[PDB]
């Protein structure tokens, strides 16, 4: 059967935000080069993967407060104002972007492409809740986002890749466990959660998470290799007579509260109470509000890519 499409909506659309020239403007005169972006990049995405359904999943709160309380670094360097609990921190953007935001949430609205958010939530973890209680269609999840390796799978079907978009969407392949251990060393029948393993104990600069001292990338592969688990690693720490190097015990030791914080901050959550904006999460093959989308589309400057994503959509068996 087809896959279902599960989109984090910010890391594609701050990719279109760089990746498309600040020329393309609307008529008033602001930039729309994220919404092009974005609004072209779903076109793709039907076109080559011909789902019957797709959700662009959302941030509602991009920096949750429940993970700054157990490391408060997190995502620290991102925050251009810190806000009181209840409300998600102003994140460091560029002014000519967040107004775009606005403009691609209005736009799939008024169009009925499902979007998905949990309060308190990260897109990671509405994406993380999504592939984890899918049973019908093979999971796509379309990404950027490094972190949301953590989530490939094989079995229980069906099976979760990540369309990675660290080169970019013409670029991108499909990440599945194998992949994730070949290029990281983690081990083949835990391959995803083995590499959120990997990440906590080496860190993770973009997130703010300074990781375990003195276990870089190549020491946490092989400890993972060896004792299969972080949590089997700890293990071997805690009991003083298994094969585990003392220099390592004492790394290992000396974070055992960075390490149970760690754990709950950089795993994704998948029993987040997601909501969706629409009854289901099938892709609509027509506007819900085609005169409402003409109206924005002009406005925004993107007639021809609505234009364009609609030809995407009438070619869908
Ligand atoms: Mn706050
Ligand atoms: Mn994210
Ligand atoms: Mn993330």
């Amino acid at each position: 059967t087809a896959p279902i499409l599960l989109l984090d909506g910010a890391s594609m659309w701050f990719r279109s935000y760089f990746g498309v020239p600040s020329s393309i403007k609307a008529p008033d005169g602001r930039p729309v080069n994220a919404v092009r972006g974005f609004i072209d990049a779903i076109s793709t995405l039907v076109t080559r993967e011909k789902p019957r359904r797709l959700v662009v999943c959302r941030d509602d709160d991009w920096r949750p407060q429940w993970r700054v309380d157990l490391i408060p670094s997190y995502k620290a360097h991102r925050v251009a104002e810190p806000e009181p609990d209840g409300v998600p921190d102003i994140e460091e953007v560029p002014d000519d972007l967040t107004p775009q935001v606005n403009m691609i949430l209005e736009l799939l609205d008024a169009f009925g492409i499902p979007t998905a958010g949990a309060a308190g939530f990260e897109a990671d973890d509405v994406l993380g809740t999504l592939s984890a209680r899918e049973e019908r269609d093979p999971v796509v999840v379309v990404s950027g986002d490094r972190d949301l390796l953590q989530l490939v799978r094989d079995e229980p079907a069906p099976q979760v890749r990540v369309l990675y978009l660290g080169r970019g969407l013409a670029k991108a392949t499909k990440w599945g466990p194998a992949e994730v251990a070949e290029q990281y060393g983690v081990p083949l029948d835990r391959a995803g959660t083995a590499y959120a393993e990997l990440a906590l104990l080496r860190g993770d600069p973009s997130n703010g998470l300074p990781g375990v001292a003195g276990i870089g990338e190549k020491t946490a592969a092989s400890l993972l290799a060896k004792h299969g688990s972080l949590q089997n690693i700890l293990d071997a720490a805690h009991d003083p007579k298994s094969g585990l190097s003392k220099a390592h015990r004492t790394k290992l030791l000396g974070a055992v509260d960075y390490i149970a914080a760690a754990e709950t901050v950089v795993r994704v959550a998948t029993d987040a109470p997601v909501t969706f904006s629409t009854p289901t999460d099938t892709l609509p093959l027509a506007a819900g509000d085609p005169a409402r989308v003409a109206e924005l589309a002009a406005a925004y400057g993107v007639s021809s890519s609505i234009s364009r994503l609609q030809t995407a959509l009438d070619q869908l068996p």
